[PDB]
């Protein structure tokens, strides 16, 4: 399953190579800036790949009792947070550009690199649209946002090429809205085409792309936080399980019951319940195990308790604030 | 603290606005650090509010006590992302250098940042806890201050018609296509390489120091959050001590993880010998855990084969049941 990540990384490196070649042949720092921008996506792909590689190992090592299966969701959360930070930086840059306008040069090469990146991201997203792994969904969202930004840049460059006249101080081109550098040397001791309508196009496109990306990734962040913060997921309700356990004649009371998911469908519940007599403890244990298996529970550690007090067992002395919840 | 948090947030907003209006990479890094700090304060306040009346809500039986460490990790990751963005900006500045407008405004902003950083940890547990943070913030502000001072002290700019503009430095239409077309005033740039390189090198050093400082916190948060044994407990020694107990003969499904802080969770699965008694051994194993860092014990005993655990269900356990 790592082949998709590997080929995505290879495509990113190929894009880096073509972008740096274009920068060298055209002597434009904008291509280098674009390569640095795509380095964030390359890093996200590397994070996804290493997360998958560590998820491939579930041998219950010395330090990790459960195993590094949680690394998948943790890396998904890290990638989502990195995408959010990149969006915040992009929003700051967009605000600065709206305050301080800045055009672009060599629209042909810009369009070529933009459409190349758009094709790369489309190929990546089509392969990633096979959809269960939350990290895969996060990387898919990230790639979709990238693609949206790339196509927005392509459209902005194309519409800029359609109507805009460059100048070499021979003819007055920049509109009065755009501040000339040092008043063009006091006007050296046509007014172009599309003075300011095209100027607002790129900020609007990038901010709407950022908003769409944030709205699409917010459910991913919510799911990652809910699963990671040890909260009961859907299809499992504490009230229904408590009712289905209490009415069982084997148990007498239920207390200290904790339910947290491990990864995806892997969920573990711990119950500390009290029983009447040791006789037929398997009959009670088998019954409650079957009831839990009826719900989403498959693995659990249910502690029988034998005889007012909240729990027969407790921490040494009256020390508190160390017991769970 | 809340008023201090609001004041720091306002100062960070003004610093970000000033950096945007002046393209100051060092000021941008200082504002990023201030933003990270204010979000850390917001996360701490949210955690305190949540834990003020934390209970076993239907959403989480285990409680929301992990929110503090989770928010700390989110703040750390956000700071790392902003730092990588700043590093990319510094690389771009290496490719495309820029010259700042008003060094005096930058110097004033840096002085104000130093003052607010000093005032931060002055208000106790806070002083001892954040002395290192105050020192680091002071160093970061001082870096920006000295960079701005060096820029203002020696740089000579071609505000009017003069030849001091560096041809290697980008120029408007190549000095407006050599607008003067003659010998201009060779006021010189006063070592532009010595000058223009100061800000990017300074911000690179600052972000390197920031990552060096925040990295151990990131590893601590990652270890605490993802299910890992605490540094104060040895798994092999603990299980060897547990197996010494007469009641238990073998163990399976042994899991240890910690909620947050000093909270410890331990799960056991004991085959036992005589399930009828269950006395003088449950207390024994409870004491066995408690003499170690465990305080919350969930040691469920199995009652008696070839199968590791008799209680068990479908094969889905392979993909559902914990190892
Ligand atoms: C996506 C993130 C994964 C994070 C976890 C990485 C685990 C590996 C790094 C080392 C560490 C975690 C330190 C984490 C610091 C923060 C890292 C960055 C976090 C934010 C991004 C776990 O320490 C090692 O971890 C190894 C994990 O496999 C494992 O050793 C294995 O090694 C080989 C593996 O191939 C394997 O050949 C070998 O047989 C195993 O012995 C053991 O647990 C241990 O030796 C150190 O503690
Ligand atoms: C850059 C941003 C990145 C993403 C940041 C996270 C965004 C997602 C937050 C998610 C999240 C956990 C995180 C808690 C804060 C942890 C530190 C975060 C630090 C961030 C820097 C918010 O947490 C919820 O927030 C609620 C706010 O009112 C509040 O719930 C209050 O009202 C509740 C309803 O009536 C109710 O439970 C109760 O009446 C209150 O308890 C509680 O704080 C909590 O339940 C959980 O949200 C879930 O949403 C559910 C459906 O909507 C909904 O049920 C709850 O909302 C919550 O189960
Ligand atoms: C090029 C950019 C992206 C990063 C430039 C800085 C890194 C090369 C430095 C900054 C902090 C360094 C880390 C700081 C501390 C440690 C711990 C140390 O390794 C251990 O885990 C030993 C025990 C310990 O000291 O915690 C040495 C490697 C490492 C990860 C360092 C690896 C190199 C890092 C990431
Ligand atoms: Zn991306
Ligand atoms: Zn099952
Ligand atoms: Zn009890
Ligand atoms: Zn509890
Ligand atoms: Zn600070
Ligand atoms: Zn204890
Ligand atoms: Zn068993
Ligand atoms: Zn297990």
């Amino acid at each position: 399953n790592r082949g998709r990540l590997l080929c995505m990384l290879a495509l990113t490196f190929m894009f880096m190579v073509l972008e740096v070649v274009v920068s060298r042949v055209t002597s434009s720092l904008a291509m280098l800036s674009d390569s640095f921008h795509m380095l964030s996506d390359v890093l996200a792909l590397v994070v996804a790949l290493v997360a998958e590689r560590f998820a491939r190992r579930t041998h219950a090592t010395q330090k990790n009792t459960f195993g590094w299966i949680r690394a998948e969701v943790m890396g998904a959360l890290v990638n989502a947070i990195f995408l959010t930070g990149l969006c915040f930086a992009i929003l700051l840059e967009a605000i600065e550009r709206f305050i301080e306008p800045h055009e672009m040069q060599q629209p042909l090469v810009v369009l070529g690199v933009g459409v190349a990146g758009l094709l790369v991201n489309v190929l990546g997203l089509c392969l990633f649209h096979h959809h269960g792994q939350l990290n895969m969904r996060g990387v898919f969202l990230h790639v979709l946002g990238d693609a949206l930004g790339s196509v927005i840049v392509v459209v902005n460059a194309l519409v800029f090429y359609f109507s805009w006249k460059g100048c070499s101080e021979g003819d007055f081109c920049v509109n009065p809205c755009f501040p000339d550098p040092c008043k063009a040397f006091v006007e050296i001791i046509v007014y172009e085409a599309g003075p300011c309508w095209v100027l607002y196009l790129d900020p609007t496109l990038c901010v709407v792309m950022v908003c769409i990306l944030l709205y699409t990734t917010y459910p991913l962040l919510k799911e990652s936080a809910l699963i990671l913060l040890q909260t009961v997921p859907k299809q499992i309700d504490i009230r229904n399980l408590i009712k289905e356990l209490r009415n069982v004649e084997g148990v007498e009371e239920v207390h200290e019951l904790h339910v947290w998911q491990l990864a995806g469908s892997r969920i573990i519940a711990t119950a500390h319940i009290k029983c009447e007599d040791p006789t037929s403890y398997m009959e009670v244990a088998k019954t409650i195990k079957d009831v839990f298996h009826n719900h989403g529970i498959h693995a659990t550690t249910i502690q029988p308790e034998f005889a007012v007090v909240p729990c027969e067992l407790a921490c040494r002395t009256q020390c508190a604030l160390k017991q769970c919840c």
